[PDB]
């Protein structure tokens, strides 16, 4: 019964957006669009192209992304397909609505929940900061999750 922020991993074409397309998993629907107006270091980092979101309010730029409503299914689905405690932690960020679907009327930002990281390496802080993760981007660094999938 909550309100969070995709990045990219649900959003355009990317593996991960499967795990949406059965109930069982949890509940998703399109409760509007968003942006980080709140400036965030994305990072590509590992050696499986693992970008993070460090918790770092007002350095770096605004995700571009989508706001999904869930129930507590699938914000326990991705609170245990992500690694976390242990990758990243679960936090709350501000979040621009595009768009907003239905009744419950923030303004034009909320509070999403999102993935992140607070326990990084510094070598993390000089990596290049981007505002969309598209598999689709002539970067040729994408996520590696069965890539004969």
């Amino acid at each position: 019964m909550a309100h969070i922020f995709v990045y990219g991993t649900l959003k355009r074409g990317q593996p991960n957006h499967k795990v949406m397309l059965d109930h069982s998993h949890g509940l998703a629907a399109f409760r509007g669009r968003g942006c980080t107006v709140e400036s965030f270091p994305l990072v590509i980092a590992g050696e499986h192209n693992i970008p993070w979101l460090l918790y770092l309010p007002g350095k770096g730029h605004c995700v571009t992304g989508e706001i999904y409503e869930v129930d507590e299914q699938m914000l326990r689905f991705l609170d245990d397909f992500e690694d976390c405690p242990s990758m990243y932690q679960r936090t709350a960020l501000q979040v621009q609505v595009l768009e907003w679907e239905g009744d419950g009327d923030p303004g034009d930002s909320v509070q999403c929940f999102v993935y992140t990281t607070a326990t990084y390496a510094p070598e993390w802080l000089f990596l290049p900061y981007h505002e969309s993760y598209d598999s689709e981007g002539p970067h040729g660094l994408r996520y590696n999750p069965r890539e004969n999938r």
